This record gives C-alpha cells, sequence and structure tokens, in this order.
C-alpha cells in the first residue's frame, strides 16, 4: 500500500498492486508483462517468484507470453 507518485511513477509496491489488479481481472498474467513493469526497479527472478506465488494465491495464473488466448477476448 506504499503510494505511487503524482507523476504516475509507481513504486515496487504499486506496480505489484497494478499487476495484481490486472491479473485479478483477467485471471492470468504473462511473466514478461510482469517483468516489464518491474524493469523500473531491480527485481530478480527470486523476488519475482515471491510475487508469482502471491499472484497465484490471489487468483492469477502466470503464463509465459508465447502462449495466451484464454483471456484474448479483449482488445483492451
Amino acid at each position: 500500500a506504499d503510494k505511487q507518485t503524482h507523476e504516475t511513477e509507481l513504486t515496487f509496491d504499486q506496480v505489484k498492486e497494478q499487476l495484481t489488479e490486472s491479473g485479478k481481472k483477467r485471471g492470468v498474467l504473462t511473466y514478461e508483462e510482469i517483468a516489464e513493469r518491474m524493469s523500473s526497479f531491480e527485481i530478480e527472478s527470486d523476488q519475482m517468484d515471491e510475487y508469482y506465488e502471491f499472484l497465484g494465491e490471489q487468483g492469477v495464473e502466470l503464463i509465459s507470453e508465447n502462449e495466451e488466448t484464454e483471456d484474448l477476448e479483449h482488445h483492451h
């Protein structure tokens, strides 16, 4: 719950919360779209794993990116 800035620059926490919400809506998240936003920070795969576990527990399946179509009924 560590708030983002007014410039829409988010924190690791906020990005976590973004991705969380997105995954919660979809039921899925590709690993690299998750990594994408975390590229603003320095997040290793180890730390990512912790987030993946988190997401999984909330209700988000993490797919790769080379696959995706269960959620592809939305343009955006």
